[PDB]
DNA sequence: AGAAAGCCATTAGAG
DNA sequence: TCTCTAATGGCTTTC
């Protein structure tokens, strides 16, 4: 199973991803019910963004 | 302590 | 057949 997720849904978290490279638990859950997404999936979106992050500096 | 969160390598599924 | 990235597993680190 994998979701896709929209346009919509990256850029909301690219934003996020441009103030904070980490979440406090707080705004993750607020991250996850304004997308539609659990929580588990924005600490993994987060994850993967960081590792792509080290990757350019 | 031990649960939550992170980090890495890796996979695999959508398009 | 490609690329991209959602998603996993096994550790390590944080608190
Ligand atoms: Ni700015
Ligand atoms: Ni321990
Ligand atoms: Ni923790
Ligand atoms: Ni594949």
């Amino acid at each position: 199973g994998r979701q896709t997720y929209t346009r919509y849904q990256t850029l909301e978290l690219e934003k996020e991803f441009h103030f904070n490279r980490y979440l406090t638990r707080r705004r993750r859950i607020e991250i996850a019910h304004a997308l539609s997404l659990t929580e588990r999936q924005i600490k993994i979106w987060f994850q993967n963004r960081r590792m792509k992050w080290k990757k350019e500096n």
